[PDB]
């Protein structure tokens, strides 16, 4: 995350940390994920599409820092990966970046609810902010485009919603974007989400409610001038969420 502020679980207690361990036992970070229920996670497609075996994830949960253990944290395997069978990646546009991911403990069991795991709501059909809306996005991605290395402690940033007819124009994304997609981004290009965030939430506050409204899917650049960062609009799945859970 591009600038920002660093922060820690207990202001973010839906987003999940999702690892993968690799042959000879090292592990390493992957992408971000929201708590939907207590046994389902949300995340993007394109984060597991290339290594798609439920086996190899592990999911943290109640976790602040990139190496090591929060007080509090649970950690747990996949029983089930679903992918969308309709997703696609062109050059820099993704579709249908959605992916559910139930969880459960060595023990058998689903998240815990706690002062630090809790659940994020989904959105209701047709009703979406509207544009100009400021809303917050959290991850362990990138700081600066040049970095190789994630931060160690977890960020926070808050942009604003674009529309899909600003955001089509050419300077921007032409027809790239559709209308399942929702553009975001700073005024000034000084703060965004990059690379590693991928997956984790785009939170709104909408009729007073917190809504998972996006899901961090893909972007030219990282606040980069005149190119939003795009989300997976939730509020489109909402049929394939209900029918896969
Ligand atoms: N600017 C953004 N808001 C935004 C959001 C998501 C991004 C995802 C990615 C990204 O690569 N995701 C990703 C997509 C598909 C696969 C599997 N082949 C593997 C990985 C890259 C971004 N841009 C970036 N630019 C410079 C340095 C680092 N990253 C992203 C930018």
């Amino acid at each position: 995350i591009i600038g920002g502020e660093f922060t820690t679980i207990e202001n973010q207690p839906w987003f999940a940390a999702i690892y993968r361990r690799h042959r000879g036992g090292s592990v390493t970070y992957v992408c971000g994920g929201s708590l939907m229920s207590p046994c389902w996670v949300i995340s993007a497609t394109h984060c597991f599409i290339d290594y798609p075996k439920k086996e190899d994830y592990i999911v943290y949960l109640g976790r602040s820092r990139l190496n090591s253990n929060t007080q509090g944290e649970m950690k747990f395997e996949v029983e089930n990966l679903i992918l969308h069978k309709d997703y696609s990646a062109d050059t820099l546009a993704h579709h249908n970046d959605i992916a559910l991911l139930k969880i459960r403990s060595k023990e058998g069991r689903c998240a815990q609810p706690s002062r630090t795991i809790q659940t994020i709501c989904l959105p209701s059909m047709y009703n979406d902010p509207q544009f100009g809306t400021s809303c917050e996005i959290t991850g362990f991605g990138k700081e600066q485009s040049t970095d190789y290395l994630y931060p160690e402690q977890l960020k926070m940033t808050v942009v604003k919603l674009i529309s899909h007819r600003e955001c089509q124009q050419p300077h921007y994304y032409g027809s790239e974007v559709t209308t399942k997609m929702l553009c975001a981004a700073d005024p000034q290009w000084k703060t965004d989400s990059c690379q590693g965030d991928s997956g984790g939430p785009l939170v709104c506050s909408l009729q007073g409610r917190m809504t998972l409204t996006g899901i961090v899917s893909w972007g030219r650049g990282c606040a980069l001038k005149d190119k939003p960062g795009v989300y997976t609009r939730v509020s489109h799945f909402l049929p394939w969420i209900r029918s896969h859970t």
